[PDB]
């Protein structure tokens, strides 16, 4: 019943009826409605990107895990090509967005890790060190989908750069393809799995992270 | 003494030295020559290309490795940023060489990996599975290192596309300060490492599997 930016399909439908609830609070937290609305206090994004820029950084690490794991060419060269837009459209919000929130490069080391980003880092480089595609994937289904699902919503984009840019790495016709391409292989490869609690047991984990990670600049 | 395209330092100076008489073998072999002139049958340059393409899929993912388990996120984001070019230029190129060349998605399928190939195969994925950065590291110097000390001769460009372009993707700034770059970490991780014999026995072998490479297409 529940509608979603992306096709869940067979598998990626049967592990999302788990985190119904989480989601949706995630999808329509504060932080998405003041990001729009480009009501957001300086202090709340800039204090969500510095610990989102440690996300980001396993982050890079779950892509190149799937380049080095996918079974298949055309999907090791499709996560090479989102690296690539990574390096460089994302990577470079980042660090517009730091200079334009006055964040040296030191007021980055001496952050200290929330507890929920080291929650996150921790589930992130377990899906690594399993070597494993499928693990890797619920992994990126989420952080990507979920996030398609809160930057699709019909709102008016705000009018700074660091709120709009951020929204705007997360929508449109690119984005909606690569989680679609996202979804599509954890359903390939999820199809048959023995695992599948396990796998249901990393999804939920990690959409209450990302539900709690929203709540990290308002602390 | 030896010069090359690169500027070693200690670590990959000394893993240089006893792979001296294959390297230099390589870099000045027939089919390099003949690549540079023009003067490369399309058969032999045919035959070389299948099976590069799967050299590049495992290549990919060692990319993909190094991004997943390098120790500086600005290490990891130049990875990245070499996967994006990968996926675009290099990727670009063997679609346009096989249209050329007449061979069809299935006459790739079919074709055999060559003794060669297949070593070349397990030794570069036994280092992604080594989840280690210098041992990816090595390979990488190698395959990169290698190719951009033949790809910078001094010889006048041959006019064919097919010829001009797989010298152009292994020449120029561009390539030499990422080959730099893998000499550089590897300098910086492999400097104090208890395991250089083990290095140095992978760095061995690849050297010897890429002048082995070159006769492929002349068997």
């Amino acid at each position: 019943t529940q509608d979603y930016a992306f096709q869940p399909g067979l598998t990626v439908g049967e592990l999302l009826k788990s985190s119904q609830k989480d989601w949706q609070a995630a999808i329509n937290h504060r932080f998405v409605k003041e990001l729009f609305a480009g009501t957001i206090e300086n202090k709340v994004l800039k204090d969500y990107l510095i610990q989102d820029y440690h996300f980001f950084d396993a982050f890079l690490s779950m892509l190149g895990a799937c380049v080095a794991h996918a079974d298949k060419l055309e999907s090791k060269l499709r996560f090479a090509k989102q690296l690539g837009f990574l390096e460089a459209d994302e990577d470079g919000y980042f660090q517009k967005a730091f200079k334009e929130l006055k964040v040296a490069e030191n007021d980055y080391l001496e952050v200290t890790l929330h507890p929920v980003t080291k929650a996150f880092q921790d589930l992130m480089y377990s899906a690594v060190a399993s070597s494993d595609y499928a693990h890797l994937l619920v992994m990126l289904v989420i952080a990507e989908g979920l996030y398609l699902d809160w930057g699709s919503k019909d709102l008016a984009l705000p009018e700074v750069y660091i709120h709009s840019e951020w929204i705007n790495l997360h929508r449109g016709p690119f984005f909606a393809e690569w989680v679609q391409f996202l979804v599509d292989e954890l359903n390939r490869v999820g199809k048959n799995r023995e695992d599948l609690t396990e796998l249901q047991q990393r999804w939920n984990q990690a959409v209450a992270l990302e539900l709690a990670f929203f709540d990290i600049g308002y602390d």
